[PDB]
């Protein structure tokens, strides 16, 4: 069956979550999903163990600190997280009421969408190689899903972090070959991987090659080779059936752009009251919005959270007055967050 | 005598006057502060430095007394100057923008830009009921001292059993002629080595304690002499007093905003969604003392609202700047001005 719920959020990023705050102070119970394989969006996916100075009331913390506190926060009213899924269709369906579907044929059913895409999907970056898009699906691959798919093919990988290699390893001995390319010899993923790895090297079981990919071989969209240039401006042959780039992830905009919503620049247009779109039920809250001043800040997105907030309830409880109570002086309040 | 030249003066330094600090100091923008109470911040150091706040973003729980002492932290690396126990009394437009702005105590500012950061108003003594709304008022009823050579060898009452009552009695109590002490219940609740030392007077002779509450003042002039007390008996009772000094606590009024023509909108001002700007360029406002659609009185709107009046002040500050947008996390520029190394 579908699954029914107050709010959807797309997006488990630092607004999305803190969202589930302000809803849940107003008795309003969320699901979050998200493509990435964790919350925290960008603060967890790009910068987690770097500062940030800029969060109103903590003189530093880290992407992934903040990314624990706000899943403390939220903690007592109890969300609901569908990760490594992506939200692809909406639809409206009541007066609000949204259905939802995701990449899996997964199916919500809500009140009120609130999308909280930030940056947008993230999604497995394109290397930099002229004319990639043609070996895409075929012969370049950005997921192993079924690993006998290449059993005895010639295989080259490209990266240096912790997926680079625990896909080398993997499908090592798997392989007929495998050439391992990344543009320097510095791994991340260490001690375990890196040297299980460095053990292929030594072993004659895996070539490493220092550099960068500057062009393809192969007609109709499948691999041959590839051409690496290496760091002493040399180049070199690599025999490869099968590329898999491992460059992380980026964000592409996706999915929100197929929604009818009326973007402007790649952004959703917002009241500035209560963070609604032009769709009565979708509110738009994070890096994902607009509105004139805005200002891509997470102590923004925040903001934006509690303003919508005030909003979506009047939709999922309509005969409810909302009465205005304080976190520190409200029982009712401190009821919802669990704290005796 | 000389004018303090800023580029922008904060009107309270609560939460969000606080913060605005910080959001001014990345671009460069340097900021006093002035509140009427005796200490940084406003209502979450007044009224509940002790109680959990759980609405602050990406704090679990923080108290009132340790968010303050959190954003003295944060804004620390720009060097804020604090004017406490001092009012904002005039505002008076003098460039495009530029404001002259003189304190109750006769101090004067020049700033470019202008932050009203003002809450829910000027913190400032509650009457007490004698009634109190009083002739002796100019003269033998303070709220506040003066310098305290007024008070030698004075007969002095003085009404209340908080902080400020028990600090005002002990410090006035080596001068004065006598003194009185009255509060409604023989419990004291502030500071337990203050209330002792009081104990310790009432005990020696030095200090007359009365439990109950002042119905009738004596004398003609607005100059008193004595005063009559209710104790909890129904029975009365005389005191001697030249002076007469309540301290019931504070209470959040409008206050000086009202005098500074500004187009107020149910005693709040009607602000830019965009730059929290007004009606009147180069003077902003931001915090509970706000008004626009969906506003919410949230600290943590107040941080929003500083945030983008930061980003409008600096064009005022500086007119051939222009603003890039930087992140803390990765810009060694705004670490700079952070003083991380
Ligand atoms: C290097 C760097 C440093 C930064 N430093 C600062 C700083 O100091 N201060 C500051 O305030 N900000 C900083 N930022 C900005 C901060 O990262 C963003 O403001 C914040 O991440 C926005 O949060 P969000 O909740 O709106 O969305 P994001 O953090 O962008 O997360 C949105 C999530 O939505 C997901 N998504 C989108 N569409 C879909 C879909 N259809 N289905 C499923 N999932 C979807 C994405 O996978 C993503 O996880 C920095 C950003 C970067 C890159
Ligand atoms: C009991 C209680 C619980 C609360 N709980 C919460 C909560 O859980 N979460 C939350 O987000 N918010 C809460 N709040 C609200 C929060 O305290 C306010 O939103 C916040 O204090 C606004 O701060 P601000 O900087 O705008 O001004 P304030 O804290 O209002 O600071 C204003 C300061 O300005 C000074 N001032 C005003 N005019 C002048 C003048 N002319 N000259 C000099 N000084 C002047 C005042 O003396 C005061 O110190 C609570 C409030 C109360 C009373």
């Amino acid at each position: 069956e579908t699954i029914k719920t107050d709010v959807l959020i797309v997006g488990a990023g630092p607004c999305g979550l803190f969202a589930v705050f302000e809803l849940g102070l107003l008795d309003v119970k969320a699901h979050l999903v998200d493509i990435l394989d964790k919350v925290g969006g960008q603060c967890a996916e790009l910068y987690p163990e770097k500062p940030i100075y800029d969060i109103p009331g903590i003189p530093m913390v880290t992407g992934h600190g903040l990314t624990e506190a706000l899943m403390e926060q939220i903690k007592p009213f109890n969300p609901t997280f569908h990760l490594s899924e992506m939200v692809e269709n909406v639809e409206k369906i009541g007066d609000p009421g949204f259905r939802v579907t995701t990449n899996a044929g997964k199916v919500f059913e809500c009140t009120v969408l609130v999308v909280a895409a930030g940056g947008g999907s993230f999604l497995p970056k394109r290397p930099p190689v002229p004319g990639v898009e043609a070996y895409e699906g075929t012969s370049v691959h950005y997921a192993v899903r079924k690993m006998e798919d290449f059993r005895g093919k010639d295989i080259l990988i490209v990266g240096g972090g912790d997926s680079a290699l625990d896909w080398t390893l993997n499908l090592n001995p798997i392989a007929k070959s495998m050439t391992l390319v990344h543009r320097r010899d510095d791994f991340r993923g260490a001690p375990h991987s890196v040297e299980q790895m460095r053990q292929l090297v030594a072993s004659g079981k895996l070539d490493l090659k220092i550099g960068q990919i500057t062009e393809l071989q192969g007609d109709n969209g499948q691999l041959t080779g590839a051409t690496v240039k290496l760091n002493d401006n040399t180049t070199s042959q690599i025999k490869c059936d099968a590329m898999l780039p491992f460059f992380g992830l980026t964000m592409k905009l996706g999915p929100v752009a197929n929604w009818g919503l009326d973007l402007e620049n790649n952004l959703i247009p917002v009241d500035t009251g209560t963070f609604e779109t032009n769709v009565p039920g979708i509110f738009a809250i994070g890096d994902i919005n607009t509105y004139p001043g805005k200002l891509k800040l997470i102590l923004s997105g925040f903001h934006e959270g509690a303003l919508m907030a005030q909003k979506a309830v009047k939709y999922v409880y309509p005969d409810k007055r909302v009465v205005f109570q304080y976190t520190t002086s409200s029982t009712n309040l401190q009821k919802k967050l669990g704290v005796n």
